[PDB]
Parts: C-alpha cells; structure tokens; sequence
C-alpha cells in the first residue's frame, strides 16, 4: 500500500525497469530533495523475503562515497520500499555497450571506484557477492555507486567454487567477480560466454579465455592475478589496492575508507530538526539516534546532504 509513503514523497516517472520491483523517482516533500524509490514486492519475493532483509540490514551499516545510500526503509501489508540516492547517469552495463569498449585509463578510473567501495565492504564485515554491471550506478558527476538486487545472468560473474556450491570466502568471491568486470570493462563481451548454463559453467571451471589483441601486458597480468580458479591463488584485496596497473596513471593506492563516516550528529540539521518538530536539542538527538531508517531518518540524511551542496538547512 502507498498511503503512509505518500505521505512523505511525491512520485514522479519510473525510471528503473525490473521484474520483482520496480523504482521511481520521487520527491522527498519536506526538505524538497529528490530520491530514487525500489518498490519490491513481498508475494513476488516469497522465501526470498528473509534475504532480502538482511541485505537491507547490512546497507544500514554502510556509508560510503561509492556506495548508493539508503534514507528510508517502509514497510506495508504487501510492499517493501527503499528509498535511496538517486544516480541519474544509469548503469555502468548501458554505458559500456554505448561505448563499445572502455580506453585503459578510463577503466583504470571506473575500477578504482570499484574496488574503492568493494574494499570498504569487506571492512565491514560483508562481502558483495553479486557483482556486475547491473549493479554499479554512474552519479550526475559520472562516480559509481554500488548497489545490488539489480537485474544466463550472474552466472557469467560467479566465481568457480561459488558456483558448486562448495565452502568460499564471500571477499575471494568478490574478487573473481571484479576480473570478470575488468575484462568486460576493457572488452565489452565476457571472458566467459555460451548458449547454455553447463557449458557456461564447464568454461568457467577451466578458467582458459581469449586475450584481445588490444590488452595491454600490464593488463593481461593483472586479469590473470583475479581470474585464478583456485581462490588461495586469486589475488588479495590487499594486493590489489595497491597492485602497479592499479596506480599506473594515478599513483596513489585506492582511497577505500569512508570520506564521509557517521562520526557525530550534525548540529545544523539537529537544531532545524528541533525547530520543526518543537523538540529541544536533546529529545530530537536521542530519536535520530536510534537510526530506524524511518521519515526522521530519511529527513536527518537528506538535510546533511543538502549541507553538503552548500544549500540552505531548511525545512519547507
Ligand atoms: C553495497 C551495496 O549494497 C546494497 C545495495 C542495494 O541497492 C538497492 C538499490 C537500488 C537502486 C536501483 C535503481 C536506481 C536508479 C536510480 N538511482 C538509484 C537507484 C538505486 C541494496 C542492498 C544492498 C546490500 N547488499
């Protein structure tokens, strides 16, 4: 039901096109900012519903540059609505066959931002699990931004020992994924590719692709460095933010901690809060700071973000 969340947002068009859900762009009413909203359906999720809110429970615990924020989480009777960061520029998958083929340096910026936010998640305790183009979003400033639930699929993607059903660490598997996004980036076709899943999967194993004529030598060891079957021969997070291809153009490693953390409360937003709700100061940061991702939270996030943009901390 749309009731309570028409509320707090106006709906505009639809702009993500799904099959479990879809989104829309919307305008957050009291603080006049503009969200994206992922309306998932409960029916349509069935046993996928417990999953699902646990990946939403660990969106809760990031913040991060490259990684989509969330404001609100609503739940109804049926529908489970997330409202998020909109990213206008669209997926990364829309702008690599728009492209044909990425230039090696603008891979090399695109996957630093990659392994930025993938990094800063496994710092949390998480692993991704779910990479590819479809869920990498390009902001109005053209930067990424990670999501997930975005639609043979991500069996291209998934790493051997992911995909029977063997014991894996999630970060080795994220790594996999990341070379298959590498190769994509730089080829625009998969390393890996076929008609059916058991020849997807019998190619996958062996591990053997085509290198392009056009790779780059520093580019053919580094995808062979993630592209390791065997996941103790895989490459390391660790390696990797700091691997030589990875600082060729820029020569710094991957900047993957927060630049934006949860330290303390804003006193700015907390006191416009204040005037708005006739709380004191106190009362209004004792309720922000429970964090429910409910309309209060939504409004605190979305107030720091206006801050943010140099825009005034206001309240319509
Ligand atoms: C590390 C990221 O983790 C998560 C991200 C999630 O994102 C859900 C979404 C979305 C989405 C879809 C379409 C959009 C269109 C335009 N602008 C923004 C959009 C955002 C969900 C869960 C997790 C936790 N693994």
């Amino acid at each position: 039901d749309y009731d309570e969340l028409l509320k707090y947002y106006e709906l505009h068009e639809t702009i993500g096109t799904g099959g479990f859900a879809k989104v829309k762009l919307a305008c957050h009413i009291l603080t006049g900012e503009m969200v994206a909203i992922k309306i998932m359906d409960k029916n349509t999720l069935g046993s996928d519903l417990p999953r699902i809110k646990t990946e939403i429970e660990a969106l809760k615990n990031l913040r991060h540059q490259h990684i989509c924020q969330l404001y609100h989480v609503l739940e109804t009777a049926n529908k489970i609505f997330m409202v998020l960061e909109y990213c206008p520029g669209g997926e990364l998958f829309d702008y690599i066959i728009s492209q044909d083929r990425l230039s090696e340096e603008e891979t090399r910026v695109v996957f630093r931002q990659i392994v930025s936010a993938v990094a800063y998640v496994h710092s949390q305790g998480y692993a991704h699990r779910d990479l590819k183009p479809e869920n990498l979003l390009f902001d109005e400033y053209h930067k990424l931004k990670l999501i997930d639930f975005g639609l043979c699929g991500s069996l291209a993607y998934a790493a051997p020992e992911l995909i029977q059903g063997k014991s894996y660490l999630g970060s080795e598997a994220d790594v996999w994924s990341m070379g298959i996004l590498l190769y994509v980036l730089m080829c625009g076709f998969l390393p890996f590719d076929d008609d059916t899943a058991a020849a997807l999967v019998a190619k996958i194993m062996r591990g053997k692709y085509d290198v392009p004529k056009w790779l780059s030598p520093s580019s053919i060891l580094l995808l062979q460095q993630m592209l390791q079957v065997d996941p103790k021969k895989r490459i390391s997070m660790k390696n990797l933010l700091n691997h030589p291809w990875i600082m060729q153009d820029y020569n710094y490693p991957v900047e993957w901690q927060s630049k934006n953390p949860f330290i303390h409360l804003d006193d700015d937003c907390v006191t416009e809060l204040s005037v708005h709700h006739r709380n004191n100061r106190q009362t209004m940061e004792d309720l922000i700071s429970l964090w429910q991702y409910d309309h209060l939270t939504a409004t605190y996030l979305l107030l720091l973000a206006k801050k943010a943009r140099g825009k005034p901390v206001r309240l319509r």
